[PDB]
């Protein structure tokens, strides 16, 4: 490479297996938004979030990609494995579901970071805290606010609340 | 006719038969709406939801016409049965009675599509595709969603439900 | 199914199995975009035809998707399969391996017209005719004459006709 | 100093020494920016580039020196030696001798990170990871990108792949 400098290979890898995680993510999101819009499940404030969501890994997934070919890495793609659930429940249940996905984004996000740290990466550092780290805490701070009022709303009328929900906060 | 080609009898007949199919629909939904406007039902929402189709069965009645008389079939108009029924029941009971009335109009399109076929009328089967069997899929998909969101919301508190889903959705 | 009329089984699995086709051409595109990204490729006009090109075989994804819980079919998701090549060569080499992969997805929507047509499923032959059929047979138009283009700008000085190319008409 | 906190005497030697090289990569833009005025090199497109890149490192040694203040160091201007070169040859040498000289700024930036993570300088490591590291890094992709597309353009007709560059790249 003519313009690769202070670029571990380890470092390159392991965006490599970040970019999977999330473009795995961002299919698990476009099944999440199809399966709230088929007649029987019918929320469409659910279907709008998670389709939401998907649009937003896919971007994450093309900022590190432009961040390998800036370094001089070299993308490499992998399969992409189907999403973990073909129904996914109750809204509680999907963000639920999603609330551990975010979780593991994170984690692979934080120990990217430490990859880095070891490997004196100034750059892949301050990429990850600027682009992600804090759209990350955001969004899973997001998701326990929705999971604590989707619990709330339950009580012994699940069908009203999971209609409230839906109607008035992802309105 | 001076103009007639590639018409069938059996496409003109059916052509006035769907007339009367759309007409009865639009009838249909002139009694849904006016029935949810009682002082003893009291759901606009539901009201403006089957007075909007009734406007939207007439159109579909009106474009066939049109096309009747643009291949040189002759209109012939048949009484207009009655609805079905005097009083509706709840916003559960008149949906459905309004998706099983669109299932009989859709297969009476299908039906027709059929027929064009049989008889090699392409612009027959053009129409239809373009001015019906699209509206029809996405009305019943409709349909379904609000039966589905309808159904969620009765529990025990059925009028609670009835009248949160005309103050939420069809608002 | 509430809303499920005249959907086969067999047109339902076709359609996932479409969607599937869709994505991994989505991902292919997404590959080729990136390489042509790489310091030591570096033609952003061919960056950007495969960027848009990968943005437009997910909306088509999505447009089956959407149809598919319009007939009341329930969407299924496989993995999707890596694209065939890590490094895609020349902006000819790429062009050839694009209008491949397109006059895959072309046969894959005739073969899935046929089926349609063979279960007389007039609303599916409409959205393929509408959204997918004329689309596809435009793309594999232009691919032909930009290879038709770079094959021209080959001669005896082919960096210079590469760059031309990118330049020239991918500007 | 009144204001000094947490900021030794290596950073701020350090810092003095990299507003140096800043300026002396701006004075090798000035006479790059020159030598392609020439009226027997005459590559407007060229001119450009390089005069850009000596106003984007006067601006970099001028964010140092706000720093060196408004961290209370002291800055101290030492002899800037002169270019490298009095003649730079073609785009291509130019584009080499600019990447070489980006790649010793980038290290020199990345020495000073590493300087300022052993002294716990958390300041000194923020600022240059938000004005200088990602900057360098885009800069030296493009260089590359440039490069490699110099490069193509050579073939057997050198004169004519320089022409095009500056007309349809620089431009
Ligand atoms: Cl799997
Ligand atoms: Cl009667
Ligand atoms: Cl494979
Ligand atoms: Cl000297």
């Amino acid at each position: 490479s003519q313009i690769r400098q202070n670029y571990s290979t380890e470092v390159e890898a392991a965006v490599n297996r970040l970019v999977n995680l999330y473009l795995r993510a961002s299919y698990t999101y476009l099944s999440l938004g199809f399966y709230f819009d088929r007649d029987d499940v019918a929320l469409e404030g659910v279907c709008h979030f998670f389709c939401e969501l998907a649009c937003e890994k896919c971007e994450g997934a093309c900022r590190l990609l432009k961040m390998q070919n800036q370094r001089g890495g070299r993308a490499l793609f992998q399969d992409l494995q189907k999403p973990s659930q073909d129904e996914w429940g109750t809204t509680l249940d999907a963000m639920k579901a999603a609330i551990v996905l975010e979780k593991s984004l994170n984690q692979a996000l934080l120990d990217l970071h430490a990859l880095g740290s070891a490997q004196a990466d100034p750059h892949l550092c301050d990429f990850l805290e600027s682009h992600f780290l804090d759209e990350e805490v955001k969004l899973i701070k997001k998701m326990g606010d929705h999971l604590t009022n989707i619990q709330r709303l339950v009580g012994s009328q699940a069908g009203l609340g999971e209609y409230l929900f839906e109607r008035l906060t992802l309105k």
